[PDB]
């Protein structure tokens, strides 16, 4: 049965709420982005209206085989009406096609649902600036002060310099990037760009990238592994076994692998600057752990919330346990007392 935090009060609307069968009273199902925990339950068998970004709709059509009649894509940054309610979709700075949703309720209440997001200062000069927001449905993935991480740009610069040096040193080395969902594409696109290469990958992965409205994408990606010095593999294969095995498959065309594993936070973020990072190595294979986050750090989340000054916060992540809920309520209370709302 559908939880309160996926319901929008005073509408027939739900968010990211497809795994409970038919939700009684729901007249429109929003989907914030194409990640499986959020789309869970959607299939070609779904026959109610789904509202989402154009990218998310392309994915729904092509990967999930949801029928076109049920897919209602909306442009971003544009005031639209849905079932007689005014709504706006905003860029979430998460994965391709991910959005936050602004609901302007008939009674005059304004609600922001962040979906999944990485808070940024640019969000402070959006349509959010134009009026008070009363309720915030918040991505609390890293809502604890230990969660720090570098900027996406620091990480990319690091990846670029590292790959360029290794391949200029050994022109027969192969660059491999690990992947499991959409998101974090800039890792492999920036590396490929500095090496003058396309990125090679499986047919299933190519098909996914072809739905994302990336400019000039046909000149950036290919299913011909032979013709490419940056390859994508499933994240599960980024280990010394998987990478040796892959190296055998390429027909001796390369004699070395340099691999990247973009992770979230893991415990060593507590000490190490990006400049100090060093790989695990076994022989002619070297693996780098890089902390590329598409969720807010604790400090990013705190700044956004203290700017927005909402009357109520409703978490959407880590809600299944009392300890978690209680911990998060303590931070929200500190933030409020500090900022004076
Ligand atoms: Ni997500």
């Amino acid at each position: 049965t559908c939880p309160f935090y996926k319901k929008i009060p005073g509408t027939g609307f739900t968010v990211d709420a497809f795994q409970y069968g038919v939700v009684e009273g729901c007249t429109a199902y929003f989907l914030t982005h194409f990640h499986s925990d959020h789309y869970a339950g959607l299939s070609k068998h779904f026959t109610f209206p789904v509202y989402c970004s154009e990218i998310t709709g392309n994915l729904l059509k092509n990967k999930l085989h949801v029928q076109e009649q049920y897919i209602h894509p909306l442009p971003l940054d544009t005031e639209c009406i849905v079932n007689g309610v005014k709504v706006v979709l905003l860029d979430a700075n998460h994965c391709p096609g991910a959005v936050m949703i602004l609901f302007y309720l008939p009674n005059g209440t304004v609600i922001l649902h962040t979906g999944d997001f990485r808070a940024d200062p640019s969000m402070e000069r959006s349509l959010l600036a134009d009026q008070k927001v009363h309720m915030l449905y918040l991505d609390t993935t890293y809502c604890s002060p230990e969660y720090t991480f570098p900027s996406q740009q620091e990480v990319i610069r690091f990846a670029i310099n590292t790959a360029f040096e290794a391949v200029t040193l050994n022109p027969h080395a192969l660059v491999v990037c690990g992947t499991y969902s959409i998101g974090k594409e800039k890792v492999f696109l920036a590396i490929a760009d500095v090496l003058g290469s396309k990125v090679g990958m499986s047919q299933e992965k190519y098909k996914t990238l072809q739905c994302l409205n990336i400019p000039e994408i046909n000149s950036l990606i290919t299913t011909d592994m032979c013709s490419s010095l940056v390859h994508l593999l499933p994240m599960m294969q980024i280990n010394f076994k998987g990478l040796q095995s892959h190296l055998k498959k390429c027909g001796g065309k390369y004699n070395q692998i340099l691999a990247f594993r973009p992770t979230g936070w893991t415990h060593s973020n507590k000490f190490t600057r990006i400049a100090d990072v060093i790989p695990q190595t076994k022989g002619n294979i070297s693996i780098y752990g890089i902390p590329y986050s598409e969720h807010s750090s604790y400090l990013e989340m705190k700044r956004f919330v203290q700017w927005l000054k909402p009357q109520k916060i409703i978490p959407t992540v880590n809600v299944g346990t009392w300890k978690s809920r209680s911990t998060m309520e303590k931070y929200f209370r500190e933030w409020k007392l500090e900022a004076g709302y």
